[PDB]
């Protein structure tokens, strides 16, 4: 028969990784040819698979690429003007691709151009906390200083939003072996460590879900009327640049100024981490000289979209996606997952060969420019967002299918908590020690719920990745799931396919055991009866954030007492709710009549719709679910009720008070309508 | 049979009759005793006509009423502070109501207080093209002047806006008999004319779509966060109070200054119209002052919203509502509708309990505070948005069955032409010349369509009325139908039973005409099995609209040659829909099978929808509709691709043509994609 095992049974290992040697033997950075023929070609195999149409959808974008004849490094330049210390034009190429074409050069994408040169501050993470921390407790004042951050803890992006805030002229960003170097483990190629050589590329952006800089709302067409440069939302105002660890002994060695306030603010380099500002007395008269010359460019991008028409309701969509470019060869991210995809589009279609077809229709993504700000899937969301709007049941992103070998990694709306287990649970686990063993059973072990026992821990989506556009700005259900560490090659070179194939998962258990959860979802969702969400999930933990939130605001009784701020609304509409879904999930288990049921399905599909607020919350009109949003203070992690939290965030600073608690007050009353409002939607309809 | 003709063969104009004079013995001002105590009626009413559900959906919300202690007046006042003549405290009453409590005196709801003293300007209409003729041709500055407008031509709110915008200190609005005194007719009680003590109530609000000005995107429920009055929308910042022609006349017999600049200008009281500013020579020492007292305050107001269950599809919702709140007795606007949603209410009953039931479910609704801003349909709609959003497939307005009783006039979403014009063709026509003929014979022959033989005009939606948060905020599909003209006594103590009974529609044959037209609208929206929308309809209206606003920019040939301003890409969307219309129209004709059926009604419901964009129109975010908002000059009226247009208005006028025909080549970009993605809603799903 075609059921879910016999989808389940024709993924194999051997074809994942066939298909990620096929996708990382040459860079695929977005806009360039190599990217656009790969595109073509999974285009023509998402074809040869048995899909009913795939087709290109491009746009023309802003994206950013360093300037082939001009060169950006960093120097130590002494009182002369003579620069006697460089950083590196390039990482050392790994064993065999010391000949590979186009490897773009370590950059920051979206770095302005310029030349700045001032003394140094080190400023740990660069997070809002580390800010607070020099300003407020150490006195020190980052203006028209070149601030110097390591990597970790938070999305680079945020990083250079608060060196901008602080008044850095630039940011140089580092990658200290404390975060990428795993002890007892070696560099690269002998190990799955980071070199001192290795840099980490990535963007640098703060985008807040708009997408392409310059067409924000609407799709980066032929016709697009675009932003000039200077209305273009998310550029950063100052130079930025990475470099290894090699580079960045270098440059904090000579460190001088104030001692680090504590240990959490030192690495693990044999330099003091001093703050700054400058160097230490006999080099006092060197400075630090950045020299950018990257070019932003509207550039032609390419999604592939595949289509597997329902049998039954053709007119409801379940998506799987996940992006194709990569900053260099992506023997990870993304190709990891995108050869994840790839088997999973090749299975369906062995069933759709033999005369079966999913009752809902799928879509199947291959997205461009990922790594520019989510651009790819966020225009192709803009183009269609009314399709979406009404007909998206879910959104299954697939993006790297290992960060580890350890465990599950799962973060996903509540409404698939209940479809995951069970799906888990029909698994094998590929874990040893486990064998014979249900994934379910290593992943509840290995990851244990913190509020739960017997249950696995499931996160919140934060962002960072493709999911965005379809969770935050447009309610569709949506989750993600790889494997996971109890990782420092992330975009440098060396993240090869022989990262994976030698140190990660040699005989691809771990990427097949992640192809079966990510097309088991797909499966279920897209052929269920009803839709496999559990409303009653999303009460538990609507009262888990309802508490959460409340206690953050109790550690000001005074103000709450002055101010009459009351949670009382909130706790009100989220007891609504866990009565409301309590009933209706007894209508549908006690339902023959195909229009209760898809008015049912309808329910199930719109609830998560329901937590769209079309106003948008504070200053980030594209971040419109009230229940999640990315922290302002870290793109990758979800905060929950963020209007409340961020009206709250560090209010006893707030030079205003009434106006700040009236604020809280105001994200209260919005959070309790919106919560109210949701629940009304699983009432009977009339 | 229980089928659409025994509905309408159910309605009876004597049931029209008994329930207006039972609507309009008393006043029924919104957030007052005497309209909870209807409201209350029209409940228990509703549940004994039959109706499976009727509640009171109750809001706070902002109101506005006189002092009755210290009553506001103007004043001509002479050099020595002496008031020399004073305009009345009230209407005098009609025969038989001399003796009526509760009789609100003539005023300007949410009008500030003050008591400004200065000297008139004559402004016309006060519309926009009357200030461009005071400022620009003739030089007359308003500045600190207090402005004297005639009522008429656009919304009371858009010409008190023009006039705060020109810098006047207070506004004082009449009714010259020129527009509101028909030739050869008496004044009331002896005719419908207004009289010389008559004066027209009205809000002077430029809400902009926000509904209560205290809780804009939110319903004003019992935990609402309010903004504070200065922050509040729409609110005039300068006095402003109505008074009769009686009055006017004393106002500006003196004034002196400038001619009218030509006839257009010229009322028909025995005044020259000077434009001023002040008075003639022996009296330029006078001057005008008004004495405004008035109070806003937060009020209890009641909607009662009916439900009757459908049969087959439950979760799909037929509209049809109206106001219940008058400023005074309601006799025409707005009871003349009430008691014909109450008649169209029993004749529904009627058939459910003989055991029909719809198959769509019919939601009847008596919308409170309409005459104050739209309060009571916005506040309700606000609070169930996503119930509307993805349920509501049609809203039909029924405010006043009558304003003359010349022929029927229909305003309505192209999607309901070919519902209306299939209708009027199986009613009767109730006009005298037409016995035996049809209702659409006789208005097209007295309506002639401007562009169609043989068809009658139907007018785009304006605003102004409870259909606007349906239309232009939620794009569910709206219409509205009453008798017209080829009114005098609008919102004055005259609008009385008698009024209507006597001069207007002594038989109720017209009345009970308008509730065969609204009543068969929602039976055939809420029973064909296909929605009975054409979806063809829009794109004729599309490609009109488009031809119209390229001609509108083509009186700028240079500037567009300049800016490389295009149209091209709005008449290929429009031709892409007309394409995929056409196509989608053949697969309605041609598709047993529910789900293929309900897909489709699916996409018909769905097609108004997708003309919204969640980013609203510029500085207007509750206009949403991307075909049609109200006039920014005039809310009354509709405007066609409305973002362009006010990009195009005075476009000569400013002073970086750069930037201004920029903002035009953004708008015909959001308009082309918004037209290709509606179109894009109507082809195949998959
Ligand atoms: C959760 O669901 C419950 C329903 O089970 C829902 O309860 C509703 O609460 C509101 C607000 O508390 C109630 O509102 C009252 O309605 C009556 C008329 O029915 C009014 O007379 C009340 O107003 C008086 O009292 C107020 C409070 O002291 C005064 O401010 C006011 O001036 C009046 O004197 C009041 O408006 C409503 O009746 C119930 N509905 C029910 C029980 O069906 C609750 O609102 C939901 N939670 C959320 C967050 O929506
Ligand atoms: C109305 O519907 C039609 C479909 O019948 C739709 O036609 C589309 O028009 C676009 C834009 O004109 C076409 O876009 C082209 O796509 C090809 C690849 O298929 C590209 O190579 C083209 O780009 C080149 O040429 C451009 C113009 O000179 C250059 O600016 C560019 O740099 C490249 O050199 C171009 O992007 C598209 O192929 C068709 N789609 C079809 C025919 O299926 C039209 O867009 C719809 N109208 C609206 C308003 O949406
Ligand atoms: C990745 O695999 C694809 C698909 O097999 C290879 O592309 C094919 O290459 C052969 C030989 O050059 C051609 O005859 C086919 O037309 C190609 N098919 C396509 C593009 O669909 C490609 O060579 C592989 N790439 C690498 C680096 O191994
Ligand atoms: C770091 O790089 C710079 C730039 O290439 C070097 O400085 C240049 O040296 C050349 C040749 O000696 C001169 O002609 C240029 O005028 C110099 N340019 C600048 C901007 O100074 C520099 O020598 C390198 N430093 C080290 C330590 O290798
Ligand atoms: C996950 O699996 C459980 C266990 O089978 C499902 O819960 C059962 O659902 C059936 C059918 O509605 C009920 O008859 C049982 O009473 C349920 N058992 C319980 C709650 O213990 C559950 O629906 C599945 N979740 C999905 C499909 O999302
Ligand atoms: C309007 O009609 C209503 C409905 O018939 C009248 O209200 C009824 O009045 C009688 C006699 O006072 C009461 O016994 C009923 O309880 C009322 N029914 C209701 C409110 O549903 C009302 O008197 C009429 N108003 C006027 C001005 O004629
Ligand atoms: C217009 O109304 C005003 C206010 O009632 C009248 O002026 C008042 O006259 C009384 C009694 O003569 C005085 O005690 C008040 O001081 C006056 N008030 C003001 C504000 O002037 C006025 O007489 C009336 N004018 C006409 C022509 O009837
Ligand atoms: C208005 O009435 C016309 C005339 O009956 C309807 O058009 C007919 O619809 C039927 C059924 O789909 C077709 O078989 C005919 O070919 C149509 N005749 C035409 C277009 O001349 C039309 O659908 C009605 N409009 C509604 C119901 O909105
Ligand atoms: O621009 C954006 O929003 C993100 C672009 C780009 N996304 P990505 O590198 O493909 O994926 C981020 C990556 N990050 C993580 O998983 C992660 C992030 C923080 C801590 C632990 C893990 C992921 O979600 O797979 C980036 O983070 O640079
Ligand atoms: O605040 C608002 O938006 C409108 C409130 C209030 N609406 P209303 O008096 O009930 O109805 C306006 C009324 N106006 C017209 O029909 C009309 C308006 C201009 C020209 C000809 C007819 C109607 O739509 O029935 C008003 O116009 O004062
Ligand atoms: C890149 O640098 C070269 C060499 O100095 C210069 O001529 C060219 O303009 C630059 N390219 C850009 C800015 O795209
Ligand atoms: C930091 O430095 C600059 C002076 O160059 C000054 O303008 C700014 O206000 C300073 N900030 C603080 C907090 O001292
Ligand atoms: C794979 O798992 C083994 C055993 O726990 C561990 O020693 C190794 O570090 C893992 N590899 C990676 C890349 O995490
Ligand atoms: C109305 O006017 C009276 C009499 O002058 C005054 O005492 C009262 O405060 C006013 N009422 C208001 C402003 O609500
Ligand atoms: C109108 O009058 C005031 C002077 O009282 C002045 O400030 C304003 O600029 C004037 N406007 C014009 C256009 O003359
Ligand atoms: C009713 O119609 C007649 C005949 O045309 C006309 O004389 C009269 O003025 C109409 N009444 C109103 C209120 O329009
Ligand atoms: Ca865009
Ligand atoms: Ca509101
Ligand atoms: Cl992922
Ligand atoms: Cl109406
Ligand atoms: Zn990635
Ligand atoms: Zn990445
Ligand atoms: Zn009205
Ligand atoms: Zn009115």
């Amino acid at each position: 028969k075609h059921n879910m095992k016999a989808f389940l049974d024709e993924l194999k290992a051997e074809n994942i990784k066939k298909f990620l040697y096929n996708f990382t033997q040459i860079p695929h950075l977005a806009g360039t040819e190599q990217n656009f023929q790969l595109a073509k070609q999974i285009q023509s195999q998402w074809k040869e698979f048995g899909l009913d149409s795939v087709e290109l959808a491009h746009y023309d974008v802003l994206l950013s690429y360093p300037n082939k004849t001009h060169p950006n490094y960093i120097s130590i330049i002494n009182e002369d003007g003579n620069e006697i210390f460089n950083t590196s034009l390039f990482e050392p190429p790994p064993p065999g691709y010391e000949n590979v074409s186009d490897i773009v050069p370590p950059f920051s994408a979206f770095s302005p151009q310029g030349m700045p040169e001032g003394d140094l501050v080190y400023v740990n993470y660069a997070r809002t906390e580390d800010f607070f921390k020099l300003e407020r407790d150490m006195k020190i004042n980052c203006s028209g200083k070149i601030v110097i951050a390591r990597y970790g803890k938070v999305f680079r992006g945020n990083k250079v939003k608060n060196a901008q805030l602080a008044g850095a002229k630039g940011v140089i960003l580092y990658s200290d072996p404390a975060d990428y170097f795993a002890p007892g483990v070696k560099s690269y190629p002998d190990g799955w460590n980071l070199p001192g050589g290795g840099v980490q590329r990535g963007n640098i952006l703060n985008l807040n879900g708009a997408g392409d800089p310059l067409t924000p709302g609407y799709p980066a067409n032929e016709y697009a009327y675009r932003r000039g440069i200077a209305e273009a939302v998310g550029l950063p105002s100052i130079p930025v640049h990475p470099i290894g660890y090699y580079d960045a002994q270098k440059l904090l060695e000579k460190m001088g100024g104030s001692a680090p306030p504590d240990s959490s603010w030192r690495g693990s380099l044999k330099v003091p981490y001093n703050v700054g500002p400058g160097f230490t007395g006999n080099f006092s008269t060197q400075k630090v000289k950045m020299h950018i010359h990257s070019t932003n460019e509207v550039t032609r991008i390419y999604n592939v979209i595949g289509t597997l028409r329902g049998a039954v309701e053709p007119d409801r969509y379940v998506i799987l996606g996940g992006h194709r470019d990569s900053w260099v060869f992506g023997g990870i991210d993304p190709q990891s997952g995108a050869a994840v995809v790839h088997e999973i589009v090749r299975s369906f279609g062995t069933l759709k060969k033999e005369g079966w077809r999913p009752r809902r229709t799928i879509l199947f993504a291959s997205w461009d420019a990922e790594e520019f700000g989510l651009l790819g899937s966020t225009e192709w969301a803009e183009e269609n967002s009314r399709l979406l709007q009404e007909r998206g049941v879910a959104y299954i992103n697939a993006d790297s299918s290992i960060e580890g070998n350890y465990t599950l990694r799962v973060d996903c709306t509540p409404l698939m908590y209940s479809l995951v287990h069970n799906l888990t649970k029909e698994l094998k686990s590929p874990d040893e020690g486990f064998e014979g063993k249900s994934l379910y059973e290593s992943w509840t072990k290995k990851s244990p719920s913190p509020e739960f026992s017997g249950m696995p821990r499931i996160s919140k989506l934060g962002s960072g990745n493709d999911f965005e556009v379809f969770f935050q700005r447009l309610g569709i259900a949506s989750g993600r799931a790889r494997y996971t560490k109890n990782y420092p090659l992330y975009h440098s070179v060396y993240e090869t396919y022989e990262l994976v194939e030698k140190f990660y998962d040699p005989m691809f258990k771990y990427h097949l055991t992640v192809a079966q959860v990510r097309g088991g979802m797909v499966f279920e969702l897209a052929n269920s009866i009803v839709l496999p969400f559990d409303c009653r999930d999303y009460a538990v933990v609507l009262r888990k954030y309802a508490d959460k939130i409340y206690s953050i605001s109790m550690k000001h009784p005074q103000e709450m007492k002055t101010y009459s701020v009351s949670f009382d609304s909130l706790f009100s509409a989220v007891k609504n709710f866990t009565e409301i879904a309590s009933k209706f999930s007894e209508r549908l288990q006690d339902f023959s009549n195909p229009i209760v049921l898809r008015m049912m399905n309808d329910q199930l599909m719109f609830l998560e719709r329901a937590f769209i607020d079309p106003l948008g919350l504070p200053d980030r009109p594209f971040y419109r679910h009230v229940i999640y949003a990315p922290s302002s203070h870290n793109k990758y992690a979800g905060e929950s009720f963020p209007g409340i939290y961020d009206a709250l965030f560090d209010i006893e600073s707030k030079v205003d008070p009434s106006k700040a608690w009236g604020e809280v007050k105001r994200q209260i009353y919005v959070a309790a309508f919106t919560v109210q409002a949701a629940a009304e939607t699983l009432s009977e309809v009339a």
